[PDB]
């Protein structure tokens, strides 16, 4: 299943609190500010063996992990992705900007999915390299977080979509994706690309 | 030049506040209520106008360390990495393999930083090394390709650079061989002599 809503995430956390919405993992790219607050909502959602992989700047990854476990989640680990191509900026005073940072959390007495296929280790999930979307992460990535983190159809939860490609990700996989997005343009952009 | 303290840091640095000590660079590996964030605040006043400090954390700590470095005078530029070519590996099949190790770089507010890129051009992952062996000791906070990489980078030849929780003096050693003029300091004698036989006595 694939059903997108143009919705502000927080009010809308209402309806699918009376409908007794459960999803199995929630798979998101979130944009005075909470940003804290949405995971303190949306946490009852999850399924008990479900997670979260919720992507993150460095510089509020702590602040999410501490919260997350106060949630009745257990942070697991970090994941990262980098493109192969930074646009270099400042290249002889500074590193570099090719990293991107998300947070993998999975609920506390859970029994998680994992899924390695024949090969070892991990945590680089991927080596990468479409829309007018301002932040928009990549199909590659998405679908990556996904085969690993989820299981051939589990529900997966975006409650800000952007562009989609988090349910693009999910459709292609058949991963049964919901989602949300507050502005008409990307919740149509995400629509017409399901 | 190379100057080992056995001391407990936060009782030290009085010391050097009013020998008038002043470093270059501070390079460290903190341990991991408190706030074992406050030495931070402790240590900014000995950082040159140009100065910078490098810190190994958890990305669990990251966000706090480099908020409290930015309430005490510094501007974080960057986080480095690093990455091992021989993780165990544990709990493979049920989770990800441990195979990395975070630090901080931030800089004092108005400073002219060093840097340093060879000729060569980029990253943010100063090194993929195979994790220590024959030179590993006895201490498991502890490699040193990985602190010669960060000094080659964020320091320059003459500099002086502080590592207030020393240990087995990773820090030390890569500065010597470096030629980088090294101040550390170690609460554990296990520790501290051990680093003292690596700087050589
Ligand atoms: C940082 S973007 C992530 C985009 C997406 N990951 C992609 O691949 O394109 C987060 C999106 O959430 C949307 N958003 C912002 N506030 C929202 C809210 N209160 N409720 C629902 N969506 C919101 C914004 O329109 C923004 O496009
Ligand atoms: C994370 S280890 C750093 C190890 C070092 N980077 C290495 O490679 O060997 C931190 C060290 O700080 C020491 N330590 C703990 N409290 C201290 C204090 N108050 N002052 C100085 N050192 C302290 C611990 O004994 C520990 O060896």
């Amino acid at each position: 299943m694939i059903q997108i809503y143009h919705a502000d995430a927080f009010e809308i956390i209402k309806d699918f609190y009376q409908q007794n919405l459960k999803v199995d993992a929630i798979i998101t790219d979130p944009p005075n500010f909470k940003l804290l607050e949405w995971i303190a909502r949306y946490a009852p959602l999850v399924n008990p063996n479900g997670c979260m992989v919720i992507f993150c700047s460095y510089r509020f990854i702590s602040y999410i992990a501490d919260f997350l476990e106060e949630n009745g989640f257990v942070v697991k680990d970090f994941i990262q992705w980098v493109k192969n191509n930074p646009m270099p900026r400042n290249i002889h005073r500074r590193y570099v900007q090719d990293t991107e940072f998300a947070l993998w959390a999975v609920k506390k007495k859970a029994k998680w999915v994992f899924n390695k296929p024949k090969n070892e280790k991990y945590l680089r999930p991927l080596i990468l390299k479409k829309t007018k979307h301002p932040t928009q992460k990549s199909l590659a990535l998405m679908e990556k977080i996904i085969s690993i983190h989820t299981n051939p159809n589990d529900i997966v939860l975006d409650p800000f979509m952007g562009s989609g490609t988090t349910g693009l990700a999910c459709k292609n996989l058949e991963r049964n994706f919901i989602g949300i997005e507050s502005e008409k343009e990307y919740f149509q952009t995400a629509k017409k690309r399901l």
